[PDB]
């Protein structure tokens, strides 16, 4: 079993039955876009993003990386390189909870995101190295 599969078994995605977003939830968004805060450990920097609610987790990470490296003068092709590398090496975690975004569902299909939208709370997500998460798995 891959480390990803073991992590999927130990921390199953907490998602709703369908990717269709109910009207009363969808209508609180800004033309379908949700504002979320992504934390990174650099020390901890915060990044506030506005993204399509149906971005899958890997696209959220791409956007955080885009925000973080803007004003760093990378060429167009270098930003794409950074994105590919950050994507495969990090996953998103809910701040203050052992819930992970391990599966490729739309962001708005995760219960935590839907709960934030309905309740008027800002979603706070932590960017976290895959190898850190895999270290949390039961030792042999």
């Amino acid at each position: 079993n891959s480390p990803h599969s073991r992590a999927m078994y130990v921390y199953p995605p907490n998602v709703e039955s369908s990717p269709e977003l109910p009207k009363h939830i969808y209508n609180k968004l800004d033309k379908g876009q949700i504002i979320v805060v992504i934390w990174v450990i650099v020390d901890k920097q915060k990044y506030t993003l506005k993204i399509n609610h149906d971005c899958v987790p890997e696209q959220v990470i791409a956007e955080a990386i885009r925000k973080k490296t803007r004003s760093m003068l990378l060429s167009s092709e270098q930003l794409k390189l950074c994105v590919l590398e950050y994507q495969g090496k990090y996953i998103l975690k809910v701040c203050g909870c052992d819930e992970y975004f391990l599966e490729k569902y739309p962001l708005s299909q995760y219960k935590y995101i839907r709960s934030c939208i309905m309740l008027g709370r800002m979603p706070n997500l932590m960017l976290m190295a895959k190898e850190s998460l895999y270290s949390q798995l039961p030792m042999d």
